[PDB]
């Protein structure tokens, strides 16, 4: 009873987190995560200022009301060659990663490890957060707070 969470640097507070590198969480689910990060669905105008930091990913995910890739460089696997705040338009699925937003992080850039998960309640789940650089955290606990999630 095991869940990855794949984190990314932080750029004005915002980052992506993806639940055992696959597209695998709904929208309930991607607000209980960030809940479980002190953090909030990020707005598009919060999104757009951390792209302007140099955020860019290549992975879908959930902000407060759209399913985003921020994009800096024109890759054509990524966002069909886009770049900024790529929106998906059409899809079928229901699933993907998530974006969160942590006010109290640094204004720029924060490529700092992640080392807790700090709003995370109690529960049988090993909770490991995963960074970039491989450093790890674990916790047991549980963040998702609805049924058709588990
Ligand atoms: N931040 C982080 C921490 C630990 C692992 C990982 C990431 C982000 C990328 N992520 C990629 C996982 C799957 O690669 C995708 C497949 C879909 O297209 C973009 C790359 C792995």
């Amino acid at each position: 009873n095991q869940i990855d969470l794949n984190v990314t640097c932080r750029y004005a507070g915002v980052f992506h987190v993806e639940k055992n590198g696959r597209y695998s969480i709904s929208r309930t689910e991607a607000a209980d995560l960030c809940q479980a990060f002190n953090s909030t669905l990020p707005t598009m105008d919060q999104m757009k200022l951390a792209l302007s930091k140099g955020f860019e990913t290549c992975r879908y995910g959930f902000i407060e009301g759209n399913v985003v890739i921020p994009r800096i460089h024109p890759n054509a696997i990524c966002a069909a060659n886009h770049t900024g705040v790529y929106i998906l338009v059409t899809s079928n699925t229901s699933h993907y990663d998530t974006y969160c937003f942590n006010a109290s992080a640094p204004p720029e850039e924060d490529c700092t490890s992640v080392t807790d998960l700090p709003n995370s309640f109690d529960g049988p789940v090993t909770i490991t957060i995963v960074n970039r650089d491989g450093t790890r955290y674990s916790k047991k606990g549980e963040y998702r707070t609805h049924q058709e999630d588990i």
